[PDB]
């Protein structure tokens, strides 16, 4: 996983091509003003953006996912995001959504919680779990990219 | 900065390279029977091994792997404000302060690694054995 921020002016350095595309791409918007919804980037590539509420973690399933990487953006406020770094239990999942790409698990082992604040983005490649969105109102945006691009 | 896990079978991808020719390299070794000191790996790599204020660097990254044990590192994503840092000690490519602006902690577990490029703060050690490997950023 990678995490990092689109404001540092070394951000670059280290990130696959297209994820450093899709970055320098986000750099130009207006974060703030973009409506809430599904947006198209490429053929290939689009996002979703929401003002979803912070939840407590034991609420809510973590998730991962098969065909595409997460870039997470967090645009207005804080978030916390369950983190694994080592590759998960797949006995311990969920069946997985074909449609919607991604098989749910109720526990993170390992986990670890990234805080995020404006600006801060976090990559999450197939297979890395996580739980988005924990412990209040934020704005996000989140980048879906097929793996087969890296 | 990148965290993941040496056993992991999906951690080369979005690797840079050199850095994945080092897992690949530890995960040649055993690595819990490695001497604690400096290990040279290349001409331009080596890592040191050890059994124990922020940091970061200008010309190297780290790779950090945990070997034995669990250990909280405390990382800043953002950019540093560099005046609250004390001078730059260029002999051994480091800058020190109190406190890493806008931090979170992530647990280390055996096998994982995590990389930190030039300037990013981090704190390892915080409540083993472990090591880490120093490479030049102009090698990315
Ligand atoms: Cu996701
Ligand atoms: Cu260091």
């Amino acid at each position: 996983m990678i995490i990092s921020s689109l404001t540092n002016p070394n951000f670059k350095v280290g990130l696959p091509k297209v994820i450093a595309e899709v970055c320098d791409y986000l750099n130009t918007l207006d974060l703030n003003a973009l409506e809430n919804g599904r947006h198209d980037i490429n053929d290939q590539i689009y996002m979703n953006v929401m003002e979803p509420e912070t939840a407590e973690p034991s609420s809510k399933k973590a998730e991962l996912h098969h065909e595409y990487l997460d870039v997470q953006v967090l645009i207005r406020g804080t978030e916390n995001i369950e983190v694994g770094a080592t590759y998960p239990n797949l006995s311990k999942y969920e069946d997985y959504n074909e449609a919607d790409d991604y098989q749910l698990c109720a526990d993170i082992d390992d986990k670890f919680t990234v805080t995020m604040k404006p600006k801060m983005f976090a990559v999450f490649y197939p297979y890395e779990p996580h739980k988005p969105c924990c412990v209040e109102k934020i704005k996000k945006l989140v980048v879906k990219v097929p793996v087969k691009l890296i």
